[PDB]
C-alpha cells in the first residue's frame, strides 16, 4: 500500500492508554504495511525514561499484539523518549530535539502529529508552546489530536478552542471521540445515501421518530471520584451520544469531503432548539440507580467515593427537536445510563405507519431500522407483511443481518481508526467546533437546571431500562423505546 | 369460528385431483371448524358408485389426514355420490335430486359451490344444465370453480367466457389458478401497500427492472403427450406468471376490496403491449432442454410420448412492457422452464442504483427485494452498507427472514385457500376475465410466431438455469437475473 510517511508525538507517552490503545493501534498500521521506513514515534511525559526502558514500555504494550518478534523489534526501532514538563518552555528545547532527531533519522518530510494524551488542564499550554518552541514542521502538516474532554461545558470548551488557534487552524484539530471511529456508525451514511429508498424517506414524510441508545450493564465501579461531577449527562450524552445525532439528522451533503459532510452535520446542530427550565422538565428525564435484585447490585449511593447525599445522574433520557423542514416535528429520543438490561449502542428508526387500510383486524404497523453498532455489528429492518391465518391480516416481521466473523475479526478499533485518519489528514469522523458548541449549549442548558435542582431525580432497579418517566416521555407522543433490553 | 354453511357438487368426484386434494382441503376446513353441521358434498362422475363405496373413497382420501377416525366418520356422514352424464340433459335430474336431498337432510339455504373437476370439453356443457336443469339455488348464492385451463388461446378462452354467462355471472366464476392461492403470493400487497417506504417506490423512478422466475428441476417425466403442444409458454407462462405480474404491476388501488383490487390490476394488464413478429423476437427466448452432465439426464427429444422433431419449449424468458406512467420505461423479465438449477417460484425487485457518490472505488449498487415464494417462504433484502476496509467503501449486504416451523406447518395449502375463499365469496386470490383476455391475447401474439417457427428455438444443458439467450435479454438493458441457481 501507499506509505505513510508521519511523525507522531506522544505527549503521556506512559500514561495508561498510550498503553492499552495508542501504541498497539500504531503497530497493526505498520502491520498492514502503512508505517513502513519513513516514520517516528517520540514518546514525552514526567518521569524519566531512557531509549532503553521506554522501547520495553513499547514491547509489553504491543506484546500481546506481536506474531513475530523480528517485526515488533523493526517496529521498535522507530520509537524514542524524553523526560519533559509540559509548563516549562525552556524543556521544549530538548523535546525538538527528539523530533528533528527522529526527523533526520528517519528521513521524515514534516508531516508531524501531536497527541495529547494528558489531563485537559495542559492543551492550551502544550499547544502555545509547540508553536513559540518551534515544534512545528515548516513543510508537510501539524495536526492536533486533542483526547477528551473538550471542555466541561460552553465556556471551557470556547476557551480551549481560542488558545488552540493560537497555535492552529481549526481544521488541524483532531477531537477525540472513539464512537465516531466505531465501524457500525461510519454505516449510517452508507445505509442512508447509497440506497435511494432510505435516502428519499430520511425526513418527517416518512419518519415517526429517531431512537439513539448507549446502554451499559456496568455500574460507576472506580471512577465515581470524576463521574460524580459530570454523570451520564457529560460522560455520554454530550460527546457520543450528539455526534451520533449528527450523522443521523445531517442534511443530505453536496458530496461526501468532510467538508460538506461538517456543513451537512452544522445544518441540523444550528438547528437545535436549547431548553429552558420548564421545557428541561419537560423533555428531559434524570435518574440514578438503586438496588438490583440481587444484593451485589447495590444502589449508586453505596459505591466508592460517592457522596452519600449525591444528585448525580447514573441516567438520562431526552427529546431533541430540530427546526428543519425535514426534521420538522419529529422527536430525536437518546438515553444512556448504568446498570441498565443490556450494554449496547444501536440506533433505530422508526417509520410512520402506512394509511392504506386492508381491512384486516390489525392494520399496519410502524417499520423499523435498527442499527447495532456495540457490542456486534447488525441491522434489522422490521417490515410489515401478511400473517400465516386464514382471514388476511398484516404482521410485522424482522429482516436481519449481523457482521461475519471474518468482518468482526477484519474491524480496525477506534483508536487505530482515529490515528489512521489524522495521519490522512481526515476529519470525516471526526467533531468540529460548531458540533461541540452547540453539543455544549444544549447539555449546559440542562446542567443548569440540574445543578438548582430545578427538575426531578428519579430512580430505577440496577438491571431495568431505566426510570418509568423515561417510557412515560416516549409515550406522550405516541412512540415507545424500541430495544426493550 | 364462523359456521360455514355451503353444498358443494364436485363433478369428476372419481378423479385423482379430488382425492389428492380437493376431500382433504375440505377436511381441514371441516378440523378448523368452518364446516360444521349445515354442509353438504355431493361428488358425482362417471363410473357408478354406491354411497358406501363413494365414503370409502373419501375415507382413504382423507386417511393422511386423519388423527381421530370418529371425526372422520363425522365429516363422512356429509358426503352421497351419484353416476352421472354431463352430456344427458336427462340425468341432470338424479343430480338435482341428490342435491336437494342433501339441503334438506342438513338443512343448507342454498349457497351452492359447482366445482367442475372435469376436462374442459365439459365446461361448457355443465353450466348450461345447472341452470336449464334447475340446479342452482333460489335462495343463497351459486359459485362456479372452473378448473383449469381456461381456454388454451383468446378464442377458445372467449368462446368459454360467452357460454359460462349464459348460466353465471363474472363475479360467481371461480377460475382455479394454485400460484395465486400461494400464502407468499399473497404477501406481495402486504409487503408493498403495509410499508410506505416501499410503497412510496414501487414505480419507475425507483425500480429498474422486476423479475418473475418459475424454475423446475425435474423434466416433462409423464405428461409429454400434452405438454408437447402446451409447452412452458402456456404451462407456466400464460397462467401462474401472469398472474404473479398482475399483482406487481398493479396500480394502488381505491380499497382493499377485490372490485378495486381487480380493477387495479386491469388498469396494468390493460396497459401490457402485445407483440408482433419482429417484437417476439427481440423481448422473447424459447429454449428446449438437451442433455444434462449425467445421462440419466436426456435430452428432451429422447423423453416418452415426445415427437423426435418436436419444437416444443420447454423454457420461456421474455420482457413485457407496461405503458403506465408508474412503469414507464420499466421492464418486467418472466422466466419458466423445466430441467433447470433450482426448484423455484420468487420475485426479484432490482432497485435503481442511488448516484450519490462517496468517491469510493465501489459506488452504489442496485437494491433487490427478493420474495422467495417456493419452496419455503423468505424476504431477502439486499442493501448498500460499508464495507469492512481502512479506507471508504460500499458494498452489498443481504438482510434475511424466513417462514418459521410454525408457520410453515400452519400455511393452508393453495386448494384449501381457494375453495374456501370461494365459500366466502372472495375473489382476491382469482384471476377475472380481464386478466385471463389479455394474458390469452399477449400469449397468442408470441404462439403465433412459434407455431409459424419465425423465431429461433434455443438449447441448454438440464442442470443450468436456461439458454444463454436469457442472460444476452437482460443484459441489453444492463440488467442481470438476481437468482444464478
Ligand atoms: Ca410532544
Ligand atoms: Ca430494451
Amino acid at each position: 500500500v501507499s506509505e505513510i510517511k508521519t511523525l507522531v508525538t506522544f505527549f503521556g507517552g506512559t500514561g495508561d492508554l498510550a498503553k492499552r490503545k495508542l501504541y498497539p493501534s500504531v503497530f497493526n498500521l505498520y502491520k498492514k504495511g502503512y508505517l513502513q521506513k519513513h516514520f517516528a514515534i517520540v514518546g514525552t511525559a514526567r518521569q524519566a525514561l531512557n531509549d532503553d526502558e521506554f522501547k520495553q514500555l513499547v514491547r509489553d504494550s504491543i506484546k500481546d499484539f506481536t506474531d513475530d518478534q523480528a517485526q515488533a523489534e523493526a517496529f521498535i526501532e522507530h520509537f524514542s523518549y524524553r523526560a519533559h514538563d509540559v509548563t516549562d518552555a525552556a524543556s521544549y528545547a530538548v523535546l525538538k530535539e527528539a523530533i528533528e532527531e527522529a526527523a533526520d533519522k528517519f528521513d521524515i518530510d514534516g508531516n508531524r502529529i501531536f497527541y495529547m494524551s494528558v489531563a485537559p488542564r495542559f492543551f492550551g499550554t502544550i499547544a502555545k508552546y509547540l508553536k513559540s518552541e518551534g515544534l512545528l514542521a515548516d513543510t508537510g502538516y501539524n495536526r492536533l489530536m486533542i483526547e477528551k474532554p473538550f471542555g466541561t461545558s460552553y465556556d471551557t470548551a470556547a476557551e480551549l478552542q481560542n488558545d488552540l488557534e493560537n497555535a492552529f487552524d481549526d481544521n488541524q484539530l483532531f477531537r477525540i471521540d472513539h464512537y465516531l471511529g466505531k465501524e457500525m456508525v461510519q454505516n449510517i451514511a452508507a445505509l442512508r445515501f447509497g440506497n435511494p429508498i432510505f435516502d428519499a424517506a430520511w425526513n418527517k414524510d416518512y419518519i415517526k421518530n429517531v431512537q439513539v441508545t448507549l446502554c451499559e450493564v456496568l455500574g460507576v465501579e472506580e471512577r465515581a471520584g470524576y463521574y460524580d461531577t459530570a454523570g451520564a449527562l457529560l460522560d455520554m450524552i454530550q460527546n457520543h451520544t450528539m455526534q451520533i445525532v449528527g450523522w443521523l439528522a445531517m442534511e443530505k451533503p453536496e458530496s461526501f469531503t468532510d467538508k460538506d459532510i461538517r456543513a451537512a452535520k452544522n445544518a441540523a446542530f444550528n438547528a437545535l432548539k436549547i431548553y429552558d427550565e420548564a421545557e428541561v422538565n419537560k423533555y428531559f428525564v434524570r435518574a440514578q440507580y438503586g438496588a438490583g435484585d440481587s444484593a451485589d447490585f447495590k444502589p449508586y449511593l453505596e459505591e466508592l467515593d460517592v457522596p452519600a447525599d449525591s444528585k448525580n445522574n447514573t441516567f438520562i433520557a431526552g427529546e431533541l427537536q430540530f427546526d428543519l423542514p425535514r426534521w420538522e416535528g419529529v422527536p430525536f429520543y437518546v438515553r444512556s445510563g448504568k446498570r441498565l438490561a443490556a450494554k449496547q449502542t444501536r440506533v433505530d428508526i422508526v417509520f410512520k405507519a402506512g394509511t392504506f387500510n386492508f381491512g384486516s383486524e390489525q392494520e399496519a404497523q410502524e417499520a423499523v431500522l435498527s442499527i447495532i453498532i456495540d457490542p456486534k455489528g447488525a441491522i434489522e429492518l422490521k417490515l410489515n407483511a401478511k400473517s400465516v391465518e386464514d382471514a388476511f391480516n398484516t404482521r410485522t416481521i424482522d429482516l436481519g443481518w449481523t457482521v461475519s466473523d471474518e468482518d468482526k475479526k477484519n474491524t480496525p478499533e477506534p483508536y487505530e481508526r482515529m490515528i489512521h485518519d489524522t495521519m490522512n489528514g481526515d476529519g470525516s469522523n471526526f467533531a468540529d467546533w460548531n458540533g461541540v458548541s452547540i453539543a455544549w449549549k444544549f447539555v449546559d442548558a440542562i446542567s443548569a437546571v440540574y445543578t438548582a435542582d430545578k427538575a426531578p431525580l428519579e430512580t430505577y432497579k440496577s438491571g431495568s431500562m431505566g426510570p418509568e418517566a423515561s417510557d412515560k416521555l416516549l409515550a406522550a407522543n405516541g412512540d415507545a423505546w424500541v430495544f426493550k433490553g
